[PDB]
């Protein structure tokens, strides 16, 4: 029990100091998405930054054009104190890349083009409702949430020219304005912040509360349960667990379906346990196929739970290199699939709606910006669903042993050297069960060697995020 | 900052497993204080334990009489599963020992007499409002809180016949009753518990969160500040610090007053810093002298803060030996003095009301039951005051270097061997300033060698209290 407790961490938000009252001495550069600069918070922030602030309208998604334009701006206007991006407001999906929110595409390209141009002023990315900071806070935009996953990775890959992320409240009044312009003057080493009516909060990682035997909350597993990526490594083990725990009917999907490696053996394993098994070949981002799958479910085994395990991590790239095509392919199974699952089951009163995220989204991982963004959407969607009165749980895995992506010895070796150790499947699944029995909204379930991880993580830049993990503080002291 | 952060720990409460639904198999022995058995919670608990439970009425405070009565009960009634003491309900002060709550005296004598008689069943001590467990919880009886200090020391000295402490909610309904009788059946290795509407909570020690720079909310030090025991080791250094921070007037008390060792030198030191100095000889348990002291404060320098450093630790004794006279003498400067300070200043809108407690109260110290009880009252009074809308901060010191009680080489050497290391005064006082800038209600400020402390503390019996200190868990693995 306590060994599985030790795997579970959550994100919390702690109150930090009120900022100072002077605006930055040097000039700001504000970056605006010209089709998506009407939102009240975008107006309010532009007003806060004041008329001396240089505006750059980021048109389209043209890296080379922006790099040239930013190079000219630097030449003409000189050096800036910071760059303040309002690109998050662009939530609409990119015309050519249907799983990529325009504001996410534009933020990637902005980070690239700033590098290209030699504009080194720290980049701050603003969002409105991209995080749930505080008890009772509503995460109203899970699309903007995805941007925090990307931003953390820009912090790891370009630490010297990264400012951070700030979430604005719903009403940016003079108190909020002053807190923003104060933070831009000096943020006291914080870089993941939320401005709220009550003050400024910052993001923290903490050990989760221990599991409570007799916890209640979780209904018995029964009826039909959909596992996307259910023929995959983690998905297969999850299916077996659900079969052990009394599911009537497991519906496993993946793009290869019944032709997936080892699907025949998985079906036999599950059917031995007395469970009906359906394996469908089905892109999780295909809305029509999902609708058709749901319409077919037995009347005596209604859908009770979704476990969304569909995902790829390959053909990512460093922030400086990543293409929008690569980004799209990483977002597809995550953002587009999870949005379809959310919309199509919202009326079904599920017992569980479980999304498989990653540490890459929770703390960040160099070389994995597209995977981080994709998985950070899932974490955000879960909070968002809770605000609607719907069940959701996002489980941000560390590293799995035995099955799944991380079983390549080269990947495994890199992960161990960063101190994210491989979990035994029974311990990982037991920790997940603890999470679902608590009915927690979001958790990271990971085996950390903090003595390896904290120094690696903070080599080039401090992390306020880890200040609430005593082992991390000890390792760094 | 981070060195002072490292000194600070907090008591928190985590939800634990729900117990089983069956009564203990064997018979219970309930111990009641016959003049103080009318409180609703005492009725509710008696009703919960059921009519098969043997009742023992603990009359007076006669160790030998009780030992003989318990010896006869054992002979006649046979062996018990546990002994459940309701003696805490007796809050009135002992007629012969004016600083000792009757229930505290009776609980000591019960623990003694059970040992005398050979009645070995684990002893559980129940309280109602003696701890503040959970957000928003009201510690309504700081007198009953004192019993927790004693109980932890009974756990250390008589580990094989100590059950633990359980705090009941204000309304002991059927759900609370079942949690009580379940814990008495089997408590899963827990022994400091609080039963609340939301579940069963257990007591934990944890690192405090690192201070957030720039974020203080402590008002300026100004006016008159009363330091009881202000001529003593810690108290003198505290006085100097308060002078540096802007106090207009330091009022230092102790029983010897101006005849205290070094008092002339301390007065001159403070006068150099530009403050008015009053050194008064008086017992801090003397209500009338405190009143007279407060009445004569300059009109230009009203009382703004109390720092309660008055205390003695000598002429304590093991639980098996401690007399009520010894207990009284250890309680006097803590319970009686702090009650007078609380009552006489409650209407003065103080900025600070700081009570100097001890690790001996927070985790417990073999050989120090009376000192532990006395200091545990202070920690409880602080919570209690907060529930009334009054300021309070209890700081449970570990070991001070350089000045004060622990500078006796023999005491110093014992403490180091237990892993409670001597703090430098500037680091201790700096950690106290962090606490007051956070406006925390209670904290322990201590330098621990956990590799020495954890094994010593747990040699005879596990401590769920330490399960939240990662260094302690590591030392024991
Ligand atoms: N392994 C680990 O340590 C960690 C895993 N995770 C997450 O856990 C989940 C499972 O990972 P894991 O089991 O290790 O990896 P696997 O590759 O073994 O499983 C991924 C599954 O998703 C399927 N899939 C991928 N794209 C799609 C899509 N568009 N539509 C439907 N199915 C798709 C794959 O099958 P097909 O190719 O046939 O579509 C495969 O069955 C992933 O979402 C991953 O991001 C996160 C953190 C760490
Ligand atoms: N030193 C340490 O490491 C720790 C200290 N503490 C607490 O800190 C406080 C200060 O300890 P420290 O400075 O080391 O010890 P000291 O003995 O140096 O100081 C204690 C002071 O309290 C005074 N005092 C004792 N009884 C009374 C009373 N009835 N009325 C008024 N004053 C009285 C003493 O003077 P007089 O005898 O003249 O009255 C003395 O000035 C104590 O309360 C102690 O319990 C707790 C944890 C550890
Ligand atoms: C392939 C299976 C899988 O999901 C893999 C990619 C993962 O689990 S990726 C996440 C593993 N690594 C991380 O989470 C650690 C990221 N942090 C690290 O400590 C890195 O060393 C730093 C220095 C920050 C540079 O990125
Ligand atoms: C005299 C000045 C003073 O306040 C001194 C006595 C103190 O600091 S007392 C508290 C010092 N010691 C402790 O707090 C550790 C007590 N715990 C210990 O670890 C003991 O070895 C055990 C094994 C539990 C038996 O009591």
């Amino acid at each position: 029990g306590s060994h599985m407790d030790a795997l579970r961490y959550h994100i919390e938000w702690n109150r930090v100091a009120e900022p100072g009252t002077a605006r930055p001495a040097g000039r700001l550069l504000a970056v605006i998405s010209p089709d998506h600069a009407g939102a009240p918070w975008v107006t309010a922030v532009l007003d806060a930054l004041g008329p001396d602030t240089v505006r750059f309208e980021a048109k389209g998604t043209d890296r080379a054009a922006w790099a040239a334009q930013l190079a000219q701006l630097r030449e003409d206007e000189g050096e800036f104190h910071a760059v303040v991006s309002l690109l998050a407001a662009a939530e609409a999906l990119h015309t050519d890349h249907g799983s990529v929110p325009l504001g996410l595409a534009q933020t990637l390209l902005l980070a690239q083009a700033l590098g290209d141009a030699g504009l080194t002023a720290p980049l701050w990315c603003l969002t409105r409702g991209g995080v749930a900071a505080g008890r009772g806070d509503v995460l109203s935009s899970p699309v903007q949430g995805a941007l925090w996953g990307l931003g953390r990775v820009i912090g790891l890959e370009h630490p010297d020219r990264w400012g951070g992320l700030i979430d604005l409240p719903e009403t940016v009044d003079t108190r909020a304005a002053a807190r923003l312009t104060g933070l831009l003057a000096d943020a006291g080493g914080e870089d993941q912040l939320a401005i709220r009516g009550s003050g400024v909060l910052a993001r923290r990682l903490a050990h989760a509360a221990p599991a409570v035997p007799g916890s209640g909350k979780r209904p018995p597993v029964h009826g039909s349960v959909l596992v996307t990526g259910g023929t995959g490594g983690i998905g297969g083990r999850v299916a077996r667990r659900l079969a052990e725990q009394g599911a009537a009917h497991l519906v496993l999907t993946s793009r290869r379906g019944a032709d997936a490696p080892g699907a025949a053996e998985l079906r036999a394993e599950l059917e031995q346990l007395g469970v009906r098994v359906t394996i469908a070949a089905c892109d999780a981002a295909d809305r029509e196929a999902l609708a058709a799958l749901l319409a077919e479910l037995p009347e005596d085994a209604p859908l009770t739970a979704v476990f969304h395990s569909a995902g790829v991590a390959h053909d990512d790239a460093p922030v400086a290199d990543l293409t929008l095509g690569q980004l799209d392919a990483l977002m597809r199974a995550k953002l587009t699939a999870a949005r379809h699952l959310h919309e199509l089951t919202a009326d079904l009163d599920l017992d569980a709606f479980v999304l498989f995220s990653s540490g890459a989204a929770v703390w960040g991982s160099g070389g994995q910006p597209g995977y981080a963004a994709a998985n950070a959407y899932l974490d955000a969607l879960a909070e968002h669903r809770r605000s609607l009165g719907l069940t959701a749980s996002s489980v941000a895995w560390g590293t799995w042993g035995e099955v799944g992506m991380a079983t390549d010895p080269e990947v495994h070796d890199r992960l161990v050297r960063q101190g994210v150790l491989a979990m035994e499947p029974e311990h990982a699944l037991g920790a997940l069960d603890q999470m679902l029995e608590n009915d927690d909204t979001a958790a990271a379930i990971t085996l950390m060697d903090w003595e390896m991880f904290a120094p690696a993580f903070t080599a080039n830049r401090p992390s306020a995020l880890l200040s609430t993990v005593p082992e991390a503080v000890s390792a760094l002291s």
